[PDB]
């Protein structure tokens, strides 16, 4: 469950949260391979619940109604698709598996769900899976609400109803084969592993029962024996119980302290500097790097969702946003993963987004296509992080460095740092308020390389600044305090 499954060369997934699956399809043929894209995490791909107060919400889709594969981002058909043009391209799909729990207890009974399937929260019927009241844990849990109240109770943290939401039985064999006959349904069609959702609210005894139960990949695309990768989101920030290190027995854990210190860190909050940054890692407190799954921001946090934090940096602040990118992807530490975001009327009133709960661009609930710009960005509001040249070209950077060493640490005891990767990358940051101007040890060899922060190398030159490595491995490198991207970042493959 610790590997990623991925194409030899490739080393990070982008989350395409709430895209459709045709347009992942084109997506993965068009840009995710030729770019070195790993994979894709998709949005939940099961029924849930049409939420109509508010309007179609994202969160709607963490509130499965069956496992029917029909959703805003499309029919099974659509689904089964793109797996095969993804996987036929070497990009792999990881699915957001929603197994904690169904819908809220309080959604009205009827057919308002994204296949028109019948259920009743009330009486705890959901008849497309099927499920009934034997199989949620409502005589198990021990408070007086049924919900989650008080999370140094690491029992009821598992046993009750994450804000409401009817709590699955999961220690019962016949809910775990439910669970893992939808995820080998998934596995089956070619689905490289899976995302965990809410792994914190179930014992990792029972995740285990329901893995034990899980084919291997599918034996066209994976070799034989190989096993669906596994992350579990749990935000373990320290203080309670329950620690994600409980969780390595089942494969990979998100790290949430990652973003949240990498935020605070680039922007220069709490007295933190990037000069800090020469033990990132395991030294930071982070658990090992190879069960961390990092991230900048998630789905979540980017909208003051789940831990949220002030500190997480998101495309809303661009600028810093693409630095604590660009150093994620440079340093060996964790697996990558990459936001692609859309944007929203976020509105602030006394301190929160009154609007963190809209779903995507959508017309009339129908969600709306990915258009692509001339200049190769996203149009009908899709931000795309993942075309942004500075994150592309960082995806790429790590592909080129895979398994290089952590070398040629430099910073000026603030916030101008720059290090390299074995003899194949190097990356500059400054991040204080005046100039960066010096010659540094690369651990390049000799040569014109193009920086793939502020251009692309095409055919013989480069479209943006060039660095010159001197015979010694020594260059020059100058960044203004004023830069748009106060970083550079060069690799054998941008080498002239
Ligand atoms: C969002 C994350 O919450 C948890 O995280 C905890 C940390 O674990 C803890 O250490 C500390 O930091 O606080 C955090 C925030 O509380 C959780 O551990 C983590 O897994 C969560 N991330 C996940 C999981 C889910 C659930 O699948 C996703 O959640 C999102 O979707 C929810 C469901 O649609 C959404 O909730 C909405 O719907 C519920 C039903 C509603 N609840 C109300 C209803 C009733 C009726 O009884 C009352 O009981 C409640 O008090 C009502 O508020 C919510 O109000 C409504 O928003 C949720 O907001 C949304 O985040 C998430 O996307 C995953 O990534
Ligand atoms: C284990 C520890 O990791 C993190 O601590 C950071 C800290 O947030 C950061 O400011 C920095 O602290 C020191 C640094 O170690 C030292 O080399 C430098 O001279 O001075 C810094 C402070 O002025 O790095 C450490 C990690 O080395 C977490 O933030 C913390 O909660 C956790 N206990
Ligand atoms: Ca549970
Ligand atoms: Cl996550």
């Amino acid at each position: 469950q610790y590997s990623s499954n991925t194409q030899q060369g490739r080393t990070s997934i982008v989350h395409l949260f709430e895209w459709r699956w045709v347009d992942i399809a084109l997506e993965c043929e068009r840009y995710l391979a030729p770019k070195g894209f790993g994979g894709v995490q998709v949005s939940p791909p099961n029924e849930n619940v049409a939420i109509h107060n508010p309007f179609r919400p994202w969160w709607e889709r963490y509130q499965p109604v069956s496992y029917k594969l029909c959703t805003r981002s499309g029919n099974e058909d659509e689904f089964r698709n793109m797996v095969t043009r993804c996987n036929n391209v070497g990009v792999r799909i990881y699915v957001d598996a929603v197994i904690n729990h169904m819908c809220g207890n309080a959604v009205s009974a009827g057919t308002s769900s994204t296949c028109g399937s019948y259920f009743n929260p009330g009486s705890r019927d959901f008849p497309a899976v099927p499920y009934s009241g034997w199989d949620f844990n409502d005589g198990k849990c021990k408070t007086g609400s049924g919900d989650i109240e008080n999370y140094n109770d690491a029992t009821q943290v598992r046993d009750c109803r994450l804000s409401g939401l009817l709590d699955l039985a999961l220690g019962k064999d016949y809910v775990r084969s439910k669970i893992a006959e939808y995820m080998n349904h998934l596995i089956d069609i070619g689905v490289a592993g899976f995302r965990i959702d809410a792994s914190k609210h179930m014992w990792p005894g029972d995740i285990k029962a329901i893995l034990d139960k899980l084919h291997n990949l599918n034996s066209n695309w994976f070799p034989e024996g190989s096993k669906p990768f596994i992350y579990q989101e749990v935000i373990d920030l320290g203080g309670e119980p329950i620690k994600s290190s409980d969780y390595f027995g089942n494969g990979r854990v998100t790290e949430f302290k990652y973003g949240a210190k990498l935020g605070t860190v680039i922007r220069k909050w709490n007295g933190e500097k990037m000069s800090y940054l020469k033990n990132w890692g395991e030294g930071w407190g982070f658990m090992p790097s190879d069960r961390a799954l990092v991230f900048v921001d998630n789905h979540d946090n980017q909208r003051g969702h789940g831990a949220g934090g002030a500190s997480i940096l998101t495309f809303w602040d661009a600028r810093l946003y693409k630095m604590a990118v660009g150093f994620m992807l440079a340093h060996p530490y964790g697996f990558t993963r990459v936001m692609s975001s859309y944007r929203w009327p976020r509105y602030f009133e006394n301190g929160k987004d009154v609007n963190d709960w809209v779903g995507p661009p959508n017309d009339n609930g129908v969600t709306k296509e990915v258009t692509i710009n001339p200049d190769t960005t996203c149009g009908n509001d899709w931000v795309c992080e993942h075309r942004w040249r500075q994150i592309r070209n960082m995806v790429n950077f790590r592909n080129v460095v895979d398994g290089q060493p952590f070398t040629n640490w430099y910073d000026n005891g603030s916030n101008q740092v720059a290090f390299g990767r074995g003899n194949r990358g190097f990356i500059v940051f400054n991040n204080d308020d005046w100039t960066f101007s010096l010659t540094l040890q690369t651990g390049l060899p000799a040569g014109t390389y193009c920086d793939v922060i502020s251009g692309d190398k095409i055919n013989g030159n480069c479209t943006g600044i060039k660095i010159y490595v001197s015979d010694d491995g020594k260059a020059h490198f100058s960044i203004s305090n004023s830069a748009e991207d106060p970083f550079i970042a060069i690799h054998a493959e941008s080498k002239l």
